[PDB]
């Protein structure tokens, strides 16, 4: 489950899919800023927005995300999954995520690329 807060916003963007909600807060929040984002962790991008089972409460933007870089939507669809274990996201790097950085320093870099060509992540600063 996620839901984004938005300032000035009255009411939080709040649905099932992380993944989905999460993408919301990374592009149509052009509407209103996303102050804070909270998310039931629960696999998130791991699994489908259908997402496995109940985990962790925690707020996304305070928290470690990792994007996939060999199984994403690098020049597509990019899904986030939001974890408060930083080892955890690690992990999924080893398996299939690409980069693990918190909310606070999510770059479109990374999140998107035109096509790749070895391309810098953050900031070519890590």
């Amino acid at each position: 489950k996620a839901q984004i807060f938005l300032e000035g916003s009255p009411a939080p963007l709040f649905f099932s899919q992380v993944r989905d909600a999460i993408a919301y807060a990374r592009g149509p929040e052009q509407i209103a800023p996303i102050l804070v984002i909270y998310v039931n962790d629960m696999g998130a991008a791991g699994a489908t927005w259908d997402q496995p089972g109940d985990g962790n409460w925690i707020a996304a933007d305070k928290a470690f995300y990792v994007v996939g870089s060999a199984r994403r939507g690098g020049m597509g669809a990019p899904e986030a999954v939001p974890f408060s274990s930083r080892d955890e996201a690690a992990a999924f790097v080893l398996a299939e995520g690409g980069q693990v950085l918190a909310l606070a320093d999510i770059t479109d870099a990374m999140v998107l690329t035109p096509v790749e060509t070895g391309s810098e992540p953050r900031a070519d600063d890590e």
